C-alpha cells in the first residue's frame, strides 16, 4: 500500500532525472549567466523618495542643470602644482564629459571659474576634484554604465607627465562593488565545493557516495541559477549585487543539507536491517514533510524581506523566494529519485562508518534525569554572547569593505593625501523661492544666511555666491537658479561629515538659515539642505525599522507554520522562542570576531541580512527533532527524548557544519561585507547546532511533559507493562 | 541525599570553569 508520491518518484525516477536535466539546460541557454543578468538588473540602492536625495534632484530641477542624484568627483592628481598646462588638460576634459550626454548631465566646474578655483584645487595646487553628474541613481544597471563611460573619458586622452585623473564616488564605489561580489562569486562556488567535498568524505567515509551527493547539489546550484537569471532577463523584477550572491551561497548550503537529511535518513533505516526498496518509502515518508516544512519556513522568511522601506532589501526578498523554491523542488524530486536509481547500481548509498553513538546516548540521558542542570547550562551559553552588546557599533563607508584594488579606492586613497573627506562630499543647501533673488535686496538677505551658516559649529566653509571658499556673475550662474529664483549653499564641513554630528548640523543649518530668513521675503523661501551624510542617516531610519519589521513578522510566520505541522501550540512556541535565544548569542559573537578581533565594524546592512536566515535556518534543525520526538513519544516522552537524539546525532551536525561552512566559505571575496554576513551566519548555526539543538531543546520538553504538546493530548509516559520470561 | 547545589557543582565542574574563563577573555578584550 505504498502512497503515489514516493512510488511515483521510484518507479518513474529515470524520466524524472531527465526533466530537471532539461529545464537546467534551457535556462542556462535562452538567458545569459546570472553574471550577466545581475548587472543589466542592479537595482538602485539610493531610495528615491529620501528627503535628501529629492532635495538634490531638485537642485538640477530649479537650477535647469539635471535631474539625477548621483554625482561622482574626478581627482586630477598631479607630481607638481598644476599649472596652465593641466588646467588646459582639464578643461579639454571638461567639453569632453559634456559631450557625452547620455551618462553625464551637468558638470559643477569649480576649478574653471577662478571665483571657486581654490575650492575644487588641492591645498598643494598638486590635484583638483570636479563633481559631475552621472545618469542614474547609486545601485542602478545605467548608472554603472554612467560611472564606466565618465571613468572611461577620463582614461582616454593624453594626461600630462606626472597628472593622473582618479574618480571617485560612492556611486562608483557602489558600481565597483557589484564586481567585486560578481568576479568572486565563482571563487567561492569553487571554494564552496571544495570544503563540501571533503566534508562528504569524511561523514560518509565514501568515495562513490561522496560523488553521490555531489551529484544532486549541482543539479540545485544549476537550476536556481538559471531560474533567477531568467526572470531578470525578462524584467520581472531585478538583482541586488547581495541577493546574487546570496541566492548562489544559499541554494547550495540548502540543498547539501536536503541531501544529508534523505541519506542521513536512508542510511540510518539501511543501519535499522530494513531492505533497500522499504528504507527508501521509510527515507521519503519520515522526512519531506520536514524537508517541505523547512523550505517553506525559508520561502516565508525570505518573502518577508520584501516587506522593507529600503529598496535594497525589498528587491532582495523575491529572488531569495524564488531561488529557493527551485532547490526545494528539486530536492524533494531529485533527490528520492537518485536514491532509488543509484541505489540499484551497486552498493553505493549503503552505510560505511557502522559506528553507534555513545556520546548521544550520555549527553541526551543527561537532558532527561537533570532538565534543570542541563538547561542552566543551555542557558549560561546564551548570556555570554550578550555580553558584546554594549561595546556593538556599526560603520557606513564602503571603501572599508572593498580591498584597495578597486579603482575606487586608489582614487579614494589619492584624493585624502591632498584633500579632505569634508571636501569630498559638501553637503549642499538650497533655498528655492518663486521670486527672482537677484537683486541686492534678496543678495543682503542670502549673504545674512551664508553669514548664519558659517556661525553653525562644524562647518569650514559656506561656498555660495556671497561666498565663493565660504569668505560675480559666475556665482551667480553656479549658485543660483538661471531665473534667480534660487540660491544653493555649498557647505563644507569640519572633520567628517559622514557622522551623526553632521547631521546635527544640518538641523542647526535649517533654523540659521530661517532664523534669517524670517523677517523677509525669504521667509516664505524653501530650503532644500541635503548630501552624502543624510543619505546614509536616511539609510540607517530604513535599516533600523526594516530591522524590527522583517525579524518580528517572520517570527509570527514561522509560529503559525510550525505549529500547522507539529499540531501543538505549546510546542511550537518553544522552538521559535529557543532560536530567538540562539540568535541573541549569535549576534555577539559576530560582534566580537570583527569589532574586537579583526579590528573591522559589521556594516549596517550585516544585521538585517543575517537575522532572516538564522531564524529560518536555525527553526528548521529544531524541527527535525521535534519531529522525531512525536514519532517516538508513544513510548514515554523521556525516553522518546533519548531515542530521537540517538536518531537524530551526527545527521544534523554534518547537516549543521556543512550549512555553517558553506557560509564560512563565504569569507573567500574581496568583499569584506559578504564574508561579515557568512560569519555572523555561520557562527550562528554552530551555536544552535550544539547548544540549541541539542540541550536547550531536549531539557524543555523534559519539564513540560504533557503540556509541551498541548492541545494534542499527550501522556508523560505510557501504561507500565510487566516483565517478560 | 546530596543537596543541589554542591552536587550540581561537583558534576558540572568542568562547564564551570570554562564559563569564569571565557567572562574574563571578554573583558579584557572588548
Amino acid at each position: 500500500p505504498r502512497p503515489r508520491l514516493p512510488w511515483f518518484l521510484r518507479t518513474f525516477a529515470v524520466p524524472i532525472i531527465l526533466a530537471w536535466v532539461a529545464v537546467v539546460a534551457i535556462l542556462n541557454t535562452v538567458v545569459p549567466t546570472l553574471d550577466e543578468v545581475g548587472e543589466m538588473r542592479a537595482v538602485s540602492m539610493a531610495p528615491n523618495d529620501a528627503p535628501s536625495t529629492l532635495a538634490i534632484k531638485r537642485v538640477g530641477q530649479v537650477f535647469e542643470e539635471y535631474d539625477t542624484s548621483s554625482s561622482v568627483m574626478i581627482v586630477l592628481e598631479g607630481e607638481e602644482p598644476l599649472g596652465i598646462e593641466a588646467h588646459a588638460f582639464y578643461d579639454k576634459m571638461v567639453a569632453d564629459l559634456r559631450a557625452d550626454t547620455e551618462h553625464v548631465q551637468h558638470v559643477q566646474d569649480f576649478w574653471g571659474d577662478t571665483l571657486t578655483a581654490s575650492g575644487a584645487q588641492s591645498v598643494d595646487g598638486k590635484a583638483a576634484y570636479v563633481q559631475v553628474y552621472i545618469a542614474g541613481d547609486q545601485g542602478e544597471s545605467l548608472a554603472n554604465e554612467s560611472v564606466e563611460a565618465v571613468r572611461k573619458i577620463a582614461t582616454e586622452r593624453e594626461t600630462p607627465s606626472g597628472v593622473k585623473a582618479y574618480v571617485t564616488g560612492a556611486a562608483a564605489t557602489s558600481a565597483d562593488q557589484r564586481a567585486e561580489g560578481d568576479a568572486s562569486m565563482k571563487l567561492i562556488e569553487g571554494v564552496t565545493f571544495a570544503v563540501i567535498t571533503v566534508m562528504l568524505l569524511a561523514v560518509y567515509r565514501s568515495v562513490i557516495t561522496t560523488l553521490i551527493v555531489l551529484a544532486m547539489v549541482v543539479l540545485g546550484l544549476s537550476g536556481a541559477r538559471g531560474i533567477v537569471a531568467f526572470l531578470g532577463f525578462y524584467n520581472v523584477f531585478g538583482l541586488t549585487t547581495f541577493a546574487t550572491n546570496m541566492v548562489v551561497t544559499l541554494a547550495i548550503a540548502a540543498a547539501t543539507d536536503y541531501a544529508i537529511f534523505l541519506i542521513g535518513r536512508y542510511q540510518e533505516a539501511r543501519r535499522a536491517g530494513e531492505d533497500r526498496e522499504s528504507a527508501y518509502y521509510t527515507m521519503f515518508h519520515g522526512t519531506a514533510h520536514v524537508v517541505l516544512a523547512s523550505g517553506l519556513t525559508i520561502a516565508g522568511a525570505t518573502l518577508c524581506l520584501h516587506f522593507t522601506r529600503l529598496p535594497y532589501f525589498q528587491t532582495m526578498g523575491v529572488p531569495l523566494a524564488i531561488g529557493m523554491l527551485i532547490v526545494v523542488a528539486a530536492a524533494l524530486t531529485a533527490g528520492p529519485a537518485v536514491i532509488s536509481v543509484v541505489s540499484r547500481f551497486g552498493k553505493t548509498l549503503e552505510p560505511k562508518r557502522f559506528s553507534r553513538s555513545p556520546g548521544w546516548h550520555r549527553v541526551g540521558t543527561a537532558t532527561v534525569r537533570w532538565p534543570g542542570a542541563i538547561l542552566v547550562c543551555a542557558v549560561v551559553a546564551a548570556l555570554i554572547g550578550l555580553l558584546a552588546l554594549p561595546g556593538y557599533y556599526t560603520t557606513y563607508d564602503d571603501r572599508r569593505y572593498l580591498p584597495d584594488d578597486v579603482p575606487a579606492n586608489v582614487g579614494y586613497d589619492a584624493a585624502f593625501r591632498h584633500f579632505s573627506q569634508a571636501k569630498m562630499n559638501p553637503d549642499l543647501m538650497m533655498v528655492e523661492t518663486d521670486r527672482d533673488l537677484r537683486n541686492p535686496a534678496d543678495f543682503l538677505v542670502i549673504d545674512k544666511i551664508a553669514k548664519a551658516l558659517k556661525n553653525v559649529h562644524g562647518i569650514a566653509q559656506v561656498q555660495t555666491i556671497t561666498r565663493p571658499d565660504g569668505d560675480f556673475q559666475r556665482g551667480m550662474k553656479l549658485f543660483m537658479s538661471p531665473d534667480g529664483h534660487a540660491v544653493r549653499f555649498t557647505i563644507i564641513h569640519q572633520g567628517d561629515p559622514l557622522t551623526e554630528e553632521g547631521t546635527a548640523r544640518m538641523d542647526e543649518l535649517k533654523v540659521a538659515a530661517a532664523d534669517a530668513i524670517k523677517g523677509t521675503p525669504f521667509e516664505g523661501a524653501r530650503i532644500y539642505l541635503g548630501g552624502s551624510a543624510a543619505t546614509y542617516n536616511d539609510m540607517q531610519i530604513g535599516a533600523d525599522y526594516d530591522l524590527i519589521i522583517v525579524a518580528a513578522s517572520a517570527l509570527i510566520l514561522i509560529f503559525i507554520i510550525m505549529m500547522v505541522l507539529t499540531r501543538a501550540v505549546v510546542a511550537a512556541a518553544v522552538i521559535v522562542g529557543t532560536v530567538v535565544l540562539s540568535l541573541a548569542s549569535a549576534f555577539g559573537l559576530s560582534v566580537l570576531l570583527w569589532q574586537h578581533i579583526v579590528g573591522i565594524p559589521l556594516h549596517w546592512m550585516v544585521l538585517p541580512m543575517s537575522v532572516i536566515v538564522l531564524l529560518a535556518v536555525g527553526a528548521d534543525y529544531n524541527l527535525l527533532l521535534v519531529s522525531r520526538m512525536k514519532e517516538e513519544i508513544h513510548a514515554g516522552i523521556r525516553t522518546g527524548i533519548i531515542r530521537a537524539m540517538v536518531g537524530t546525532g551526527a545527521v544534523v551536525t554534518a547537516a549543521g557544519l556543512v550549512f555553517a561552512f558553506t557560509m564560512a566559505s563565504m569569507a573567500v571575496s574581496s568583499l569584506i561585507t559578504i564574508g561579515q554576513v557568512g560569519t555572523t551566519i555561520g557562527l550562528g548555526l554552530l551555536f544552535d547546532t550544539l547548544v540549541v539543538r541539542s540541550l536547550m531543546t531536549p531539557s524543555i520538553a523534559t519539564l513540560l511533559g504533557r503540556w509541551f504538546w498541548w492541545p494534542q493530548r499527550v501522556r508523560e509516559r505510557p501504561v507500565p507493562s510487566k516483565w517478560p520470561t
